[PDB]
C-alpha cells in the first residue's frame, strides 16, 4: 500500500505545516502537525477542558463506531518549545492520503498548553519519530508508521515541505518526479529516539564550505534550523546590523537586508537553503527589526534541522530495519 497527503503552511511564514487526517468512522478529518521529532499522535477532542478549545476541530469518539477505549491507559508529554498536552486514549481507524491503519492510538487531549489553544489552526499532532518515545502509560504504543510500515510497498515515507506553499507527506514511495538529481542517503542512529543524523558541514552564502560534523535531528515539528553557536554567528556575521537579542529570544536582523544562503552538507551532497527562506518577519507588527531563521542550538542540548532546512530538500525517511536518511535538492 502507499498513501500520498498535501502538507499546507498555517501561515505566510511557513510557522507549521497541517495535512488532514481521516480518523474514525465515518471519518473525522483533523489536521494535524506531522512531528519527525515525536512519537504520539494526539488531538483535541470531546474530552479537552472547554476552555482550551478556541477554533479547533475536534475528534469525538463517541461518535466513531470504530472507537475503542484503551482502558487504564494515558499519555502526557512536553515539547521542546515549552508547549504541553495530556490525556487518555482510544484505538481507531486513521487514514492519512489513502493509507489506513486500523488499531492506531488516538491520543484524546484532555489538557492543552496556551500554546496549542491560541492556534486554532492545528488539531493535533501526528509523530513520525520512532516509537520508543511514544508517551502511552502503562503499555506503549506505535506510531501511525510503525503501523503501516509492514503494508507499505517500501519502508519508507517522505517529506517534501514547500517554501510559502504547500507540499507533501508520502508513505510507501519514492516520487522519482519530485527532485532533481540523486537522493544521498546517510546514517541514523535512532539511540535517543529520533531521525538523528550528522552534516558534514556548511557554507554561507558564496562562502566555502567548513567541512565538520554537525549532529542533529531532522524534525518537521520544529520551524527553525538550530545549529551550534559558532556555525549561528559565522552566519549572521554576513548580515550587517545583525544581532542576538537576548530580550527578544534570538538573532534579528534588519528588515531591510538581503540575507544570504545557507548550505548544510549530506555526506559530499550540498543542500542550499535560499536567503528568503531564513527570514521570518517582523518581530511584532510594524518593526523593521525581523527575525532570523537560523538560531543557535546552545542550550536545547541538540541541533535541529527544522522546516527552514528540510523545506530545501526532498526527504526520506528509511525506516528499514537499519534506518537511513536520504536528502535531494529539489
Amino acid at each position: 500500500s502507499t498513501g500520498s497527503a498535501t502538507t499546507t503552511p498555517i501561515d505566510s511564514l511557513d510557522d507549521a505545516y497541517i495535512t488532514p487526517v481521516q480518523i474514525g468512522t465515518p471519518a473525522q478529518t483533523l489536521n494535524l502537525d506531522f512531528d519527525t521529532g515525536s512519537s504520539d499522535l494526539w488531538v483535541f477532542s470531546s474530552e479537552t477542558t472547554a476552555s482550551e478549545v478556541d477554533g479547533q476541530t475536534i475528534y469525538t469518539p463517541s461518535k466513531s463506531t470504530t472507537a475503542k477505549l484503551l482502558s487504564g491507559a494515558t499519555w502526557s508529554i512536553s515539547y521542546g518549545d515549552g508547549s504541553s498536552s495530556s490525556g487518555d486514549v482510544y484505538t481507531d481507524t486513521v487514514s492519512v492520503g489513502g493509507l489506513t491503519v486500523t488499531g492506531q492510538a488516538v491520543e484524546s487531549a484532555k489538557k492543552v498548553s496556551s500554546s496549542f489553544t491560541e492556534d486554532s489552526t492545528i488539531d493535533g499532532l501526528l509523530g513520525l519519530a520512532f516509537s520508543t518515545l511514544n508517551t502511552v502509560s502503562p503499555t506503549q504504543q506505535k506510531t501511525f508508521f510503525d503501523n503501516a510500515k509492514a503494508s507499505l510497498d517500501s519502508p519508507v515515507f517522505t517529506a517534501d515541505l514547500g517554501y510559502h506553499a504547500p507540499g507533501t507527506y508520502n508513505f510507501g514511495f519514492i516520487d522519482t518526479t519530485a527532485y532533481t538529481g540523486s537522493i544521498t542517503y546517510t546514517a541514523v542512529s535512532t539511540k535517543q529516539g529520533f531521525w538523528e543524523w550528522t552534516s558534514t558541514g556548511y557554507a554561507v552564502g558564496s562562502g566555502t564550505f567548513k567541512s565538520t560534523s554537525i549532529d542533529g535531528i531532522a524534525d518537521t515539528g520544529t520551524t527553525l534550523l538550530y545549529l551550534p553557536a559558532t556555525v549561528v554567528s559565522a552566519y549572521w556575521a554576513q548580515v550587517s546590523g545583525a544581532k542576538s537579542s537576548s530580550s527578544v529570544g534570538g538573532y534579528v536582523f534588519p528588515c531591510s537586508a538581503t540575507l544570504p544562503s545557507f548550505t548544510f552538507g549530506v555526506g559530499s551532497a550540498r543542500i542550499v537553503i535560499p536567503g528568503d527562506y531564513i527570514d521570518f518577519g517582523p518581530i511584532s507588527t510594524g518593526s523593521s527589526s525581523c527575525f532570523g531563521g537560523i538560531q543557535s542550538s546552545a542550550g536545547i542540548g541538540i541541533n535541529i534541522f527544522g522546516d527552514v532546512a528540510l523545506k530545501a530538500a526532498f526527504v526520506v525517511f528509511n525506516g528499514a530495519t537499519t534506518p537511513t536518511l536520504g536528502f535531494a535538492s529539489k
